[PDB]
């Protein structure tokens, strides 16, 4: 057991072949699984696992019953085999936690888990199963963080956290930790602009983000920092908005350095991802400009470097007929691969139920998976595929 480099470039992919589908609604019409939201995908050396986060409750189930939209103290980050249902027997625990990400040494897995009041909580550090640190909140409102994985390169481990109002100018860190303790921190000066819910991956040494903003843009902010925490800043330059909601693309100007919304936009967005490929990028996006309804991935051609409208490829993985959510990104590390370069995948969320489906009572989501390959795959649409309203909303 040694520490992943993960110093490796980033493979340049074509298309995104489908990996798994955990029908996790559908097999929790009758069995025993979590009602969860934001089902992220990290890789250790030896296997993938998509975590997840749960207020306790079953499907089907009157604690699942949603009530309002606060942040809970029954909420937790659990873990399961990739493709698994996640379901109560199955289940690993990882950490108290209504906000969290994680991710693998190499030797350890890492998991950073926030919980406690908004204007004082906190984020407890486990590593391999134990508290070893803590981040206090420095903003005192509510402090959060990525919703998938982080990144280790040579046995340090990066994260971005988020402290402030999420419809206003908030406050946006970079920490750095070293076998659970954090060993450094930067904060990014970003005034206009607003990150929250990074999508991270590495790429040759390099920490590369794709973020939501909650206030002002339609478009992503985008966020690069090596091992000293030295960053650069800004927003994806194509001129092809991925958040949600959003303006077609017809109506939307580029800017890889100010956030660009209006247009009934504002105070809202999606989690997403992209990646870097050379000077173009994959970016993924909702089907829908106003809703979370379908999926997709844009390979932007010089869209990394510039405000460029040119979509050179186009794979739909869910048709506009049903519910997508969240979406996040990670890698697949080379001692599995035996290649020379690290392969990018991204996670789908599917939410079933409030607020789109009013007649049920209650909300969560299933997962799909996709990875990247060197030749260009098709796509289809792979729906969540539960019959909705279930027995408890009767
Ligand atoms: C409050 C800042 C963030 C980013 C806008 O706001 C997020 C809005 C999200 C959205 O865009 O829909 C929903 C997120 N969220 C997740 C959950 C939940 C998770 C597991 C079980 C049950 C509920 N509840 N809310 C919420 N992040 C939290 C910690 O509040
Ligand atoms: C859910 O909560 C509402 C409001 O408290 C209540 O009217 C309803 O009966 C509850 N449903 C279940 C299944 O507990
Ligand atoms: C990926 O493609 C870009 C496009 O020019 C190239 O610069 C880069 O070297 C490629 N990376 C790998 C690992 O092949
Ligand atoms: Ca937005």
């Amino acid at each position: 057991p040694e520490f992943l480099n993960n110093t490796e470039p980033l493979c340049n992919v074509s298309g995104f072949a489908i990996v798994s589908k955990d029908n996790g609604i559908r097999i929790g019409s009758r069995g025993h699984v979590f009602v969860i939201r934001e089902p992220f995908v990290a890789c250790g050396p030896t296997e993938c696992r998509t975590f997840f986060l749960t207020q306790g409750a079953l499907l089907n189930d009157k604690h699942s019953n949603n009530t309002v939209k606060d942040r809970s103290p029954y909420r937790a980050l659990m873990s399961v085999p990739l493709g698994s249902s996640p379901n109560a027997y199955q289940a690993k625990f990882e950490s108290v936690a209504w906000s969290a990400t994680a991710c693998h040494d190499g030797k350890k897995w890492l998991a950073v888990g926030i919980s406690g009041a908004d204007d004082d909580a906190y984020a407890v550090i486990h590593y391999g199963g134990m508290p070893t640190d803590v981040v206090r909140s420095w903003r005192k409102q509510i402090l959060r963080t990525q919703e998938s994985s982080c990144v280790c390169m040579n046995g340090n481990c990066y994260w971005v956290m988020t402290d402030g109002p999420a419809n206003s100018q908030a406050s946006y860190k970079i920490f750095k930790s070293h076998e659970g303790m954090v060993t450094n921190e930067r904060e990014v000066s970003f005034q206009g602009g607003h990150i929250e819910e990074c999508s991270c991956y590495p790429n040759l040494g390099k920490v590369e983000c794709v973020c939501r903003d909650n206030w002002n843009g339609m478009n992503r902010p985008i966020l690069i920092f090596d091992e000293d925490l030295d960053y650069e800043v800004g927003y994806l330059c194509a001129g092809i908005p991925t958040d949600t909601p959003r303006v077609q693309d017809s109506s939307f100007t580029g800017s890889c350095t100010n956030a660009v919304g209006g247009s009934g936009t504002n105070n809202y967005g999606v989690k997403g991802f992209g990646f870097r490929q050379g000077n173009s990028v994959w970016a993924g996006r909702t089907v829908s400009i106003s809703s979370r309804s379908g999926f997709e991935i844009l390979l932007i051609e010089d869209g990394w470097i510039r405000t460029s409208k040119t979509i050179v490829k186009k794979v739909e993985v869910l048709n506009n007929k049903n519910w997508s959510g969240y979406s996040g990104a990670f890698t697949i590390p080379i001692t599995m691969t035996s290649k020379q370069c690290l392969v990018p995948c991204f996670w789908l969320e599917m939410i079933r139920g409030k607020p789109e489906e009013r007649t049920s009572i209650w909300t969560s989501s299933s997962s799909t998976v996709f990875c990247g390959v060197s030749s260009e795959v098709p796509g289809w649409s792979w729906d969540d595929g539960a019959i909705l309203p279930f027995d408890i909303d009767k």
